[PDB]
């Protein structure tokens, strides 16, 4: 039975018939959902074949060449490769499709509107740690462009049965340094802590900032990881400053300009890309509201609250909602005088909404994560609150994978 | 691990597993392959005995006498009942019981950790709409308590064979009217356009302003709903006005005291009480963010931003976030002035995590939809956000029911 989806400001229905595409099983069963859960709990030739076919079909289909000789050919290509190596290797155009793909059906992904705009580097030739590093360099160089931020993905060599992965045991590539404390407490990001651990064990000389960027832990099949210091110049970033309260820049904040995801796994037609990294532009509320205002995080509202002069001392005076708004507007400011790409949480809903609707026309649905997709403040002020979405797993894919060390 | 839903709570790196979902007995809308959480509503013989049996075992086990004589005979009559009449009916203490416990059940309720606190009023002697009247005046009078609110549901006679329904029309015992306006737009709440209409249609007099409380339609069994008009002191209302905007309080704005559910079907043991109304006390986001700044509700925010002379011409001055703040602290503010119960939504979420706490110990876990129990502003604030949740149906349950038009 295909769902009835409801957005409930409008009034409006539609029926998702994409979720049929589906051919992998989510975490619900019709006794208990478990839409909430951030991780997976869980986490032959014949079954790669059939993924195999199933997305050559994808790509001849998007470029309306679907049963051409040139589409019949390939088939056989792949057929014959993996029937005599149990593996075999995508076109770099069939690359550039399915990376593209993989964003497109990304349910936590609020910023898809942008998915056909992908600029995709195919790193497969990659050998080693060092080369590694050149390829992510290029990226960030590329993919910062001087503030105008362009949407990325490096590509480095797939799995193969025979041996270790390629990986960059960074989960971005821009991290800030968590420095546990003797006393229990840290300085920097409490969330890179255990990076920031390896790191150091690793030959890193630390810092002792709240601001530290890390160097990368970058690992070749079977060797040890190798650590790399980016060069400063390579990271742009931005200070925090408030548009109107004076004493805000004082606080010493500041963010760096891009978001670049490092430690998912590319799944394109059977084939796995244990590092692939891939970068967009933030959207405000994941610096303004997470990174700073997460309990677990930098944790700041107290700081800012006990300077707007607020009443700590009492929920119900809503310091901790005054506080978050101007922190948010803070980034908003900061990353626009310094001519940085940012969106902010209403912009990029109204764009994710209008993406529901070309998706509905183009598939026939859109499968989203309705708690990832709703942003962390003022979520019912924005008009995917009101929107019901069906969460379902299509392939290409992003996936988590296990930390290798 | 152990073979139950492991919970992760992502701010305190905390984990449980809920054995709970194991008692559901009743299907939800997710699937393997299609999370449909976010969906608002997704679309008897031994039967009844077996759900009579579960419940009685229930009310056995909460008495901790199990297995004992006094509830092996408890089954017997339940058994001899349905099986010369079809149906059964409960003992006084077991509707209690049973009330308690579709609250404590209800996966949606953020305020939950009351759940033991519940006055139950049996009103199964009701035999007519005057009566149904009288018992629902008597219930505002106790709930509302001139301010110092008090949880209450009243259970009125249960669906019979060939019989009609005990049904409270509105959908809430206090609502204000809203009236379809000659340009298209409505004056009131536009939530309550069908309700207010259905009233004029069975004789009420239409008032013209943007408060106007709705009179209640009340439906015995097998006759037309009949109008009664609530008298204007048992409706307990508070005018709202900000702390330090002194603006706020010249737009008019108002809220009634006392939210009381009274369209929901409560079922125990395979009964099922079609009117049932419920009452508790207000989280401040429900007037403040929902029912006053949704798009489709009063629609405020505008005028607000406005009165604050905020940019609404962009969405990066954050007007909307800055607007529906202050319009919460007029909420909290007022209620506070007026001495009527209220609770933020800071306060909420974390007693709502206490209630977490005390179900794991007490039953294994605790069934709550993540997408209701997050509230509408400020939502990664609050420490429910951090907290993954199990959804799943218990019984006894609060359920929705058709319309009775
Ligand atoms: C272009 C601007 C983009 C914006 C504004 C954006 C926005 C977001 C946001 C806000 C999230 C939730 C992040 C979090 O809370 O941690 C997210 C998740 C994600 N986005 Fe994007 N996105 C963008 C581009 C991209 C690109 C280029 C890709 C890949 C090609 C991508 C793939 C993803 C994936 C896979 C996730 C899920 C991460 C996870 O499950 O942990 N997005 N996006
Ligand atoms: C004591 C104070 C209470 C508070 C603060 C409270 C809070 C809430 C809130 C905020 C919601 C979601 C409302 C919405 O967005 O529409 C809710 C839903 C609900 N609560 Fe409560 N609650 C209280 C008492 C009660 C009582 C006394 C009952 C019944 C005995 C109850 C049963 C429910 C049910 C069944 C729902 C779900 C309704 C639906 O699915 O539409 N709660 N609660
Ligand atoms: C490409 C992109 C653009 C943009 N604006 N934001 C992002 C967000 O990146 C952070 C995401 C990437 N997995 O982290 C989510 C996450 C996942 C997990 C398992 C844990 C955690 N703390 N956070 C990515
Ligand atoms: C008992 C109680 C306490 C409290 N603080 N809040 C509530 C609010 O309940 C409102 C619920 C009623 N099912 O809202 C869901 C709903 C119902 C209807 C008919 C329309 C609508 N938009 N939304 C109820
Ligand atoms: C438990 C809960 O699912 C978890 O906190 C999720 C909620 N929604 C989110 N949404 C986004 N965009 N990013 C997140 O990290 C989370 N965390
Ligand atoms: C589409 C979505 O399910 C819908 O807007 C929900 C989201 N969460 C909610 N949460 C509460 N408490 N009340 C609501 O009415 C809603 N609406
Ligand atoms: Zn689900």
């Amino acid at each position: 039975k295909f769902p009835r989806v409801k957005n409930w400001e409008l009034g409006s229905i539609t029926y998702d018939t994409l979720c049929a595409q589906s051919q992998q099983d989510g975490p619900c069963t019709p006794r208990r959902c478990l839409g909430s859960l951030v991780l997976p709990r869980k986490l032959p030739a014949e079954q790669l074949l059939s993924q195999a076919r199933d997305f050559i079909n994808q790509y001849y289909s998007s470029i309306k060449r679907s049963g051409s000789q040139a589409h019949e050919e390939r088939l056989q290509e792949v057929e014959a490769e993996v029937a005599s190596t149990g593996t075999y290797h995508l076109r770099e155009s069939e690359l550039v499709f399915g990376a593209k793909q993989a964003w497109r059906n990304a349910p936590r992904c609020v910023g898809r509107i942008q998915w056909g705009k992908l600029q995709v580097f195919d790193a497969r030739d990659c050998s080693s740690a060092q080369e590694m590093f050149t390829y992510i360099c290029n990226h960030i160089k590329y993919a910062t462009n001087r503030g105008n931020l362009r949407s990325a993905i490096t590509v480095f060599p797939q799995r193969a049965p025979g041996r270790g992965d390629f990986r960059i045991w960074n989960s971005q590539l821009v991290r800030y340094a968590g420095y546990r404390q003797q006393d229990g407490s840290v300085r920097g990001d409490p969330a890179n802590v255990e990076i920031t651990e390896l790191c150091i064990q690793h030959g890193w000389t630390p810092g002792n900032g709240r601001f530290d960027v890390l160097p990368l832990l970058l690992q070749a099949p079977d060797e040890a990881p190798e650590l790399f210091v980016l060069p400063p110049e390579l990271v742009l970033e931005v200070p925090l400053e408030h548009p109107t309260l004076e004493w805000f820049a004082a606080l010493g904040l500041r963010w760096y300009a891009l978001p670049a995801v490092s430690n998912m796994l590319l799944e394109i037609g059977g084939l796995e890309f244990s590092a692939a990294p891939f970068s967009g532009w933030y959207m405000s509320t994941e610096i303004g509201t997470r990174n700073l205002c997460d309990p677990h995080r930098y944790n700041i509202l107290e700081d800012v609250a006990v300077c707007m002069d607020l009443d700590t001392r009492t929920t119900s005076s809503l310091w901790k909602d005054k506080a978050a708004v101007e922190i948010n507007l803070a980034v908003l400011h900061s990353f626009q005088l310094a001519k940085v790409t940012i969106v902010d949480h209403h912009a990029a809903t109204v764009s994710f909404m209008k993406h529901l609707d070309n998706e509905q026309k183009a598939r026939g649905g859109c499968p989203a994560d309705w708690a990832w997709i709703v942003p962390p403040i003022s979520g019912s002020l924005t008009p995917v609150f009101h929107q019901e979405m069906v969460n379902y797993i299509l392939s290409p894919a992003f996936r988590y994978q296990p930390d290798p060390w």
